[PDB]
């Protein structure tokens, strides 16, 4: 057991070294750095679209906030009628006052029908996209994108011990202990070696995750364009009415 | 007992804590008016709201309007994630299809952000604008007549009061000239009101077209988005 806090000491005394630039580092090969630098790439991409969207889609910040509090209370956040809706309650009231006879009043009653409708179409959209574009990035950045990153920690780590073993070889005299560090220095290549084709093996899944997002990008526009084509209708019905 | 007499002291200074009717017609007018107010106030609100859902960009204006100096000019959504977008896929490579559809997106939701725009300034211009005029112009007019005529009322009460306790016929004859006096000065302020109280039925009108107009601006940008997404499906 304590031979594993020696393992720790060796690789961070290393890894001080290195940053004091006495020690350099083993460059990994071109293939793996790239494929390792892309993946990063798109997941900064994917959860700035993802955030934004969300933004798009529930403007009230505020609102997200108390969410938040609830979901960390494990509590559930009460529901709140949206803005479209809203505006044709107090209007349609106010036309019922104003009297159902007067033009004004038909106006106002009518168009506060054509607002809550709206309103309705607003929601299904909102539930639409969720449903079909958010979610479908945030599992590929919860899960894909950790065991990745959990790999990359192995790889690094057994860089370390291998640049350690280097050092120590640098720093070798006696014949016999030189020797042994020769045979240590054959051990840790073979491990390294190893944790990188696991890595260039998990990478490789990536070059399927662009194109799975595309079709969830296809999706959400059509979402869009059902939201707009219904207010459209509505719209015209509305002005036919009045 | 003593209860009683605390209770009787409560019951004072609620009293202390808390009337000549006018013409029905005049009434009525007063509470149609009334209620035009409470009502126009609430949609004129409500309806901004809807504008600019953002409550702390609402706050920044209010800020900024009192500061008397220009607010930044904020991007919007819309724009906003459409510039990610286009510098994603430009980042993960023009050529690819995902670049290429990201790119697109984008530019088609900063168009859409300039017709958000332009439905905006086109409602405050011809619908938020003439009812505010109205709420903040002629309502107040209307409420000083209200106060003039309340307080000739308050006196024309006085009179009353002032003619029961006239018991010498020299104060007699006095009170009945000033509860004249009132009376002239009320029915004048009384022609006044019904005036401006006819003048209501003009506003709905006015109104009415206001509203008809707001109508065309929805419908005006709900068109121009429809055909943005139209050419983007045609696009990808």
């Amino acid at each position: 057991l304590a031979a594993d806090a020696g393992t720790f000491l060796s690789r961070a005394v290393q890894f001080t070294e290195e940053k004091l630039g006495q020690a350099e580092k083993t460059e990994l090969d071109a293939h793996l750095e790239n494929l390792l630098s892309k993946a990063e790439c798109t997941k900064i991409w994917t959860e700035k679209i993802m955030k934004q969207t969300e933004v798009l889609l529930q403007p009230n910040p505020n609102a997200r906030i108390e969410e938040f509090v609830y979901e960390k209370l494990d509590r559930k956040a009460p529901s709140r009628i949206n803005n479209p809706e809203l505006l044709g309650q107090y209007m349609i009231d106010a036309g019922t006052e104003f009297g159902p006879g007067t033009a004004y009043g038909n106006a106002l009653i009518k168009c506060g029908e054509t607002q809550k409708r709206i309103g309705t179409a607003d929601r299904e959209l909102i539930q639409t996209s969720a449903l079909n574009f958010l979610t479908p990035l945030r599992n590929f950045i919860e899960g894909d994108y950790k065991t990745i990153a959990k790999e990359r920690k192995l790889l690094q780590n057994k860089r370390l011990d291998l640049d350690a073993a280097k050092t120590r070889l640098k720093k070798a005299k006696a014949a016999e202990t030189r020797n042994s560090s020769e045979q240590e220095l054959r051990i840790t290549q073979s491990e390294f070696d190893r944790q990188a084709e696991i890595t260039r093996l998990l990478l490789e899944g990536i070059s399927s995750t662009h194109a799975h997002h595309l079709r969830c990008l296809n999706d959400f526009v059509e979402a869009q364009m059902t939201y707009y084509a219904q207010c459209y209708q509505y719209m015209l019905d509305l002005q036919k009415q009045l």
